[PDB]
């Protein structure tokens, strides 16, 4: 029987314990904190992301208590400049603890051994991961799910491009107060752009009929609009009709101002070693992908280990076969993010919808635009 160290218990690693444990290998996931958990309050995930949990068995946990809005709507200046529908390509909205947990009893279902407390320091291509404690396990397949700053990747040496996000976002999860709002589409997912009288931006996203994604943007060098606990004059003299909504924001003391970075590696294999999600290839956020390509990925991985050859090579060839349609989205995400694309409108097109229109189970693209 084979046997998989899993490094890191992101939702990149746990979509490649579970494939793997689904596929007959003996699985140990490691995760360094000591209890598991998802950060980032809200997340979408689109028809890529929501066939992987489907070929996880994790499909209808998710599905049950999340939400997909009517309309993908953008405003500028408080003028609604779009409303997409992407032609029926399924979508989702929900929180990161919602679908987290999701992962984790599959995960637990499966047998999973799960160790928190654990981190992993370094793996050897041989087939060995240390752990910091200085405890070395031995496997036949180590994957490095370890997130940005990854250990496992660094103790073996990636040529890695990066980049880092100047300004960041503050992401809060708060009550719908729905009734509060008014007359309005309040179901909708508003993408709420404003560069006049200063660049503030809001992305609103009902995650179901209780919770609220928010995502608050202003520039690094904007003392009180990146401040946190956020600066509640600010937000609501921009955005009055989400009152309700920023006055329940404004009580999260735990609220933090995050920032991001890039990465792109020369190669995602080394001997028995595969790296997957933000270790190997974090990107802007701009299309909602970065956890759609993980798991993508992740369940790639696990896919091309069941073609009889070895281990090594299949992972050249899970990297030869997937790793385009990820390289793609994160350039395109790239020049969104960069020339603030998404305050366009009507930016999600054919090609920034590739990534999502690909279906892992089949192996084929769907639900042409
Ligand atoms: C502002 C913003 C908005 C985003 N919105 C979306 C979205 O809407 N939809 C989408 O699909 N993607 C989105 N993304 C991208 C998404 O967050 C990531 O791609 C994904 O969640 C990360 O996958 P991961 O599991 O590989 O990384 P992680 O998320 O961090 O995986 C690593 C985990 O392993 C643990 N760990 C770290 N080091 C070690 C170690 N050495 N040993 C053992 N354990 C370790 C950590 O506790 C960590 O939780 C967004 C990103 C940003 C910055």
């Amino acid at each position: 029987t084979r046997r998989a160290e899993v490094a890191g218990g992101g939702f990149a690693g746990l979509t490649a314990a579970i494939a793997l444990k689904q596929n007959g290998w003996d699985v140990r996931l490691h995760e360094k904190s000591s209890e598991l958990r998802a950060f980032g309050a809200g997340i979408y995930l689109w028809h890529n992301g929501l066939r992987v949990l489907e070929g996880l068995g994790a499909l209808d946990d998710v599905l049950q208590g999340s939400h997909t809005p009517p309309t993908y709507e953008t405003w500028m200046h408080n003028k609604s400049v779009s409303k997409e529908t992407f032609n029926g390509l399924p979508w989702r909205i929900m929180t990161r603890s919602h679908l987290h947990d999701a992962l984790v009893n599959r995960a637990r279902a499966l047998g999973v051994d799960i160790s928190v407390n654990s981190e992993a320091v370094a793996a050897d291509p041989v087939g060995r991961l240390t752990l910091q404690t200085g405890e070395v396990l031995e496997a036949d397949l180590i994957v490095g799910a370890d997130g940005v700053g990854s250990k496992v990747r660094d103790s073996i040496g990636f040529k890695q491009d990066r980049w880092v996000s100047k300004d960041g976002l503050i992401r809060l999860i708060v009550p719908r107060m729905k009734k509060e709002l008014g007359h309005g589409e309040w179901d909708n997912t508003i993408d709420m752009w404003n560069f006049w009288p200063r660049v503030q931006r809001i992305l609103y996203s009902p995650c179901n009929e209780n919770e609220l994604y928010l995502g608050l943007m202003a520039p690094a060098a904007d003392p009180r609009g990146s401040s946190v606990p956020i600066d509640l004059e600010v937000w609501v003299e921009m955005f009055p009709f989400l009152e309700p909504c920023l006055i329940e924001a404004a009580k999260l003391k735990t609220a933090r101002y995050d920032k991001y970075e890039t990465t792109k590696l020369d190669s995602w294999t080394r001997g028995k070693v595969a790296l997957v999600g933000d270790a190997a290839h974090a990107m802007c956020p701009a299309l909602a992908q970065g956890a759609g390509c993980a798991m993508v990925n992740a369940f790639s991985l696990s896919q091309d280990l069941e073609e009889g050859s070895s281990v090594e090579d299949a992972l050249v060839a899970w990297e030869t076969r997937i790793r385009p349609i990820t390289d793609r989205c994160q350039a395109l995400s790239g020049d969104y993010a960069a020339n603030r694309s998404l305050s366009k409108g009507n930016m999600f097109t054919p090609a920034a919808l590739e990534a999502a229109r690909y279906d892992p189970l089949r192996r084929v693209y769907s639900w042409p635009q």
